[PDB]
């Protein structure tokens, strides 16, 4: 299985929802992340560049893959395989966002 | 806000996650709902040939888009511009469904 996250559209994307996936992957529990912004995973060794086109992407609901180096709970860095992409209604309306890690 | 509802991809694709709007549209909270197949809100009127292309779509993770009679917890029928869309890793693996309702 991937690890897959969901968050709202709006006003800085807070995490809805993460599968059973992304808990074995990061360490981390649903009720540790739900409500936060998915930028917590990322520390000390996570290029900036990776990051700054990550947020071009979504603020423009872009459609974008990036290898980032993201830290479990426990702080083992791991390389994230990331896909981002907007869930639309069919008006085009953002409704909200998917993340994917590809392993 | 438009209705959100994200399953697992295998087995009969059972809920996983649906976003507050969900709730406001359907009458459903998360705990009635989360663990079964989205067919509950389908009933007596619903067209059975349009059930048959959500199948057949779904099994073949293919997106697709319906105009589908619906009903809320309390029995009161509502129509359902539904679009169904797989989630996908980079290596093409079906990670979930998403299916959203447009006002
Ligand atoms: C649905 C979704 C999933 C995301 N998953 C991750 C992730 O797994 N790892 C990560 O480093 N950033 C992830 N992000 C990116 C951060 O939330 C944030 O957008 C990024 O750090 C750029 O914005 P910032 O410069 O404001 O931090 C995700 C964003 C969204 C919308
Ligand atoms: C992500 C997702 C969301 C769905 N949302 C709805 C819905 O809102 N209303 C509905 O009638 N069916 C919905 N369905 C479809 C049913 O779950 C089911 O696939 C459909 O009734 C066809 O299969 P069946 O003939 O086995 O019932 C959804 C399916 C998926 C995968």
């Amino acid at each position: 299985a991937s690890g897959m996250i969901v968050t709202d559209a709006g006003a800085d994307q807070p995490i809805v929802f993460v599968n059973r996936a992304f808990s074995t992957i990061t360490g981390y529990a649903p009720n540790e992340v739900l409500g936060r912004n998915a930028r917590f995973l990322q520390g000390p060794q996570t290029d900036a560049a990776t990051v700054a086109r990550l947020r071009e992407a979504i603020a423009a609901a872009r459609p974008i893959q990036e290898r980032i180096l993201n830290y479990r709970k426990d702080g083992q860095p791991f390389w994230n395989q990331l896909s981002i992409s907007p869930v639309r209604d069919e008006t085009g309306n953002v409704v909200a966002f998917v993340g994917v890690k590809t392993d």
